[PDB]
């Protein structure tokens, strides 16, 4: 029998499908003053505030939706998702496993029960819980879309054009009843949707940012005009969750230090706290102004204090990722905000402007499947610090064993000091000035191989400190993980590894969910073309190995084949690189980060661009770095570009050397010419914005 307050509860739910999200929760709140234990209302309210990011006061009420009803596993389970938005896993945890107690066929809760174990990186128990949700409610697209991206991580491709129809469909279903896509914008790189169906997915996502600022109710913020406060100076504002022991701060470390300082000022603003690594001491000691925003937990109070340093540019260096925190760019303090590095895709955000892109990554003719307009950096809008990092990895040597340049590989920066102490060193020449040091197989290249099959730390010959490459972690941890540079001489060689030395060695060191079965059947008829290759990849995950394997198998490839490896420290990760003959780039996204580990060991990469932003970044990195023969235009282009590599040893022995010279002559790693190009189309916005106009491409 129907109340007052529970006609006050229905108009309040047609007043959330209306979008009048504000109404919605005035209505609930008058239900509750009629009706005081009506535990819908309370689980109503609660589930309205929750969106708002009202999560302490909707978790009060959720309580009180319990109490009244004890029964009501629908609460418990939407407390659960409340109180892990409030970093509560502890307790989300609690809530999930209560709710499934009491009603083991309520299959949300077993959904977000196999969500905390994805985030917690539990794959398997994630798929098993995910299947159990979909078992009990077969219609339910946030358990399909999140399995089927659990799958990806470790490559299990069990009816993978039927799963890759099915998600489509289900994305095309939703954006077509206005409801918000199960496929998460950071995943809608992997699957073969519409261009417009990902920028559709930003937007709506884009969106979820303006209901978490609407209840602030804040005024827009008048934005400069002029750099008068400023001195003349651009207020550039860096805005990331990475400062620290990221990719992210691996790629743009120097950057902000090598601004210039007549003409921009510096402001970074960090979305985490200080871990202590030197990467956060070179960002702070080296940005003009460096902002902790993670002790500013209110989106209010930090755009605040971000529209009250007068930021002329605002970066957004996140995106759709994790410690993203866009509510901050939908307040808007900055006249002009632009994506950048962070995030491969599109916001889809009205509330973004530009995105630093390229003409390679972002060519001019799909710039409709960005919702920003484009920002061209010259040639590449990636960077990298590995000149800053691995300045040891700029010169190696060898090891002969009767010659290669990844058998036995020596580095070090005091290593050409180390040679001349060495009584017969072979000087082989380059070409396309530049030289590789060979060892011949005497008693003291004995001594580092014993090292190496003995499995030692290190050794000492002719004062010289000799390390192993696989306890550098032992040696010197801060070295291991980049934030030092290695003071020692390191052994990095292919029987580490596992690795046959003399094999044509292909490599991959990204995380195995960028492979797809289209990927592995390419690179498998690449190993069937040249018999004495071998495929490397990463334990990454570990769990993606079997499966990686066994379509192996199934395609023809005999175990041996592929290698694995575990995944190593920062350093040894990079160096070890130098191991491998080619690397073979991952067509559906591209290795961005791992794309530049590669090509500073002088390793060529072989790539084929897709039409999203990620499938095209590789590409981009090796226009830049002059080898437009290592891209491809289609798969047999990719197959053959590689296959050639590996039968023919001169023609591989070219672009290796070419690699390797034009890593350091090319602009690719360049972090101060960088800086100025980034510089240059600082103030191409800024004056664009200045005479008046809204934003607009940027084409140089
Ligand atoms: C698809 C995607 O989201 N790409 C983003 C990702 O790059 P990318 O997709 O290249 O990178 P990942 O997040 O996979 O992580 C790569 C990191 O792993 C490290 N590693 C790898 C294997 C190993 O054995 N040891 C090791 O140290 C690499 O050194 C690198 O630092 O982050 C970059 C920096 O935020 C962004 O520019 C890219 O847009």
């Amino acid at each position: 029998c129907p109340t007052h307050a529970d006609s006050l509860n229905n108009l309040a739910n047609i007043k959330r499908e209306q979008g009048n999200i504000e109404e919605a929760v005035r209505l609930y709140r008058k239900a509750l003053e009629v009706f005081p234990e009506f535990a819908a209302a309370h689980s109503n309210l609660a589930s309205v505030l929750q969106q708002q990011g009202k999560l302490q006061e909707a978790l009060m009420h959720y309580k009180e939706a319990i109490r009244i009803s004890p029964t009501f596993a629908d609460a418990y389970s939407n407390m659960g998702n409340t109180l892990k938005e409030m970093q509560d896993v502890q307790g989300a945890l609690q809530c999930y496993t209560r709710a499934i107690q009491i009603n083991p066929a309520f299959a949300d809760a077993h959904s977000n029960l196999a969500s905390i174990h994805k985030d917690s990186g539990n794959i398997p128990e994630a798929i098993a819980s995910y299947r159990t949700a979909l078992k009990l409610k077969p219609d339910f697209p946030d358990a399909y879309c999140n399995l089927a991206h659990c799958l990806q991580i470790v490559c299990d491709w069990t009816d993978y054009d039927e799963r890759m129809k099915k998600l489509v469909s289900i994305v095309a279903d939703q954006l077509e009843k206005n409801r918000l896509p199960s496929v998460h914008p950071h995943h809608s790189m992997l699957y073969p949707l519409s261009h417009g169906f990902r920028k559709a997915i930003a937007e709506r996502h884009g969106n979820l940012c303006l209901d978490k600022i609407n209840v602030l109710h804040k005024p827009p913020y008048e934005h400069p005009k002029d750099l008068k406060l400023s001195d003349g100076r651009l207020r550039v504002g860096y805005v990331s969750s990475d400062f620290g022991n990221h990719p992210t701060s691996h790629l743009m470390q120097s950057i902000p230090g090598m601004h210039n300082p007549d003409k921009f000022e510096v402001f970074c603003y960090a979305l985490s706290p200080d871990d202590g690594t030197n990467f956060r001491v070179k960002v702070m000691a080296e940005a003009n102004h460096f902002i902790d925003l993670s002790q500013i937990p209110c989106n209010g109070k930090a755009a605040d204090r971000i529209h009250q340093d007068g930021i002329h540019i605002l970066v957004n260096m996140n995106g759709y990722t994790k410690g993203a925190r866009n509510e901050l760019f939908a307040l808007r303090p900055a006249p002009i905000q632009a994506m950048w590095l962070g995030y491969p895709g599109t916001s889809g955000a009205l509330f973004m402007d530009y995105i630093i892109t390229d003409q390679e990554t972002s060519p001019a003719e799909v710039a409709e499947q960005y919702s920003e307009k484009l920002a061209y950096m010259p040639h590449t809008f990636f960077i990298g610090d590995h000149a800053n990092m691995f300045p040891h990895l700029k010169k190696k040597a060898v090891i002969d064993f009767k010659i290669y340049d990844n058998r036995i590989v020596l580095n070090g920066i005091d290593l050409k000091a180390f040679l001349d102490s060495l009584p017969d060193v072979k000087i082989v020449k380059m070409k396309c000035a530049l030289n590789m040091p060979v060892i011949p197989m005497n008693t003291i290249a004995e001594a580092v191989i014993e090292m190496i099959n003995r499995g030692q730390i290190q050794i000492t010959i002719n004062g010289f400190s000799i390390s192993n490459g696989l306890a550098t972690t032992q040696i010197n941890n801060k070295a291991a993980t980049g934030e030092e540079v290695p003071r020692t001489i390191i052994v990095t060689t292919r029987s580490q590894y596992g690795l046959p030395e003399d094999a044509i060695v292909y490599c991959n060191f990204n995380q195995l969910y960028k492979i797809d079965p289209s990927t592995l059947q390419m690179w498998a008829n690449i190993l069937k073309r040249v018999p004495n290759s071998v495929l490397w990849l990463l334990r990454f995950p570990a769990v993606g190995e079997p499966n990686i394997q066994q379509y192996a198998q199934n395609m023809g490839l005999p175990q041996n084949r592929i290698i694995f490896s575990p995944v190593a420290p920062k350093e040894e990760h990079v160096r070890r690189g130098q191991l491998a003959d080619v690397c073979l780039d991952t067509p559906l996204c591209n290795g961005h980060t791992t794309g530049m580990d590669v090509l500073w060991a002088g390793t060529p990469m072989v790539t084929m661009p897709g039409e999203t932003l990620a499938s095209r970044v590789a590409a981009s990195q090796l226009t830049c770095l002059g080898c437009l023969e290592l891209i491809a235009k289609n798969r047999q282009e990719y197959e053959d570009i590689a296959v050639k590599l590996g039968t023919d040893l001169e023609y591989l022995k070219k672009v290796r050397g070419k690699v390797w010279k034009q890593r350091i002559s090319s602009p690719l790693f360049n972090t101060k010419q960088y800086t100025m190009e980034l510089e240059r189309l600082y103030l191409q916005m800024w004056e664009h914005y200045a005479a008046g106009n809204k934003p607009d491409h940027m084409i140089k």
